[PDB]
């Protein structure tokens, strides 16, 4: 069995362990990965505005 | 006689013949010419504006 260790200092995981099955060979959506993060690249806009 | 025929689809011209004398050889106003177009060429203006 093969494992990958992850860490976050975030608080709600204080002494909390979660574990599940993931696949490290596919980058594409498939019914066999725990979750997929659909990401749209994002850009900013800068302009001058009047408000009240 | 020379003649020029022009047609339009506007209903306000239904079955109506309009005649006059014109002078199709000048590009300047002249007392015998029928009608002249006072034409100030306005240029489109592109600009962001605040509305409400």
């Amino acid at each position: 069995y093969d494992y990958t260790i992850a860490r976050i200092s975030d608080l709600r995981m204080k002494d909390k362990i979660v574990m599940t099955f993931i696949l490290p060979n596919e980058s594409e959506p498939h019914p066999l990965q725990h979750g997929v993060l659909g990401f749209i690249p994002e850009y900013l806009v800068d302009f001058n505005m009047i408000r009240n």
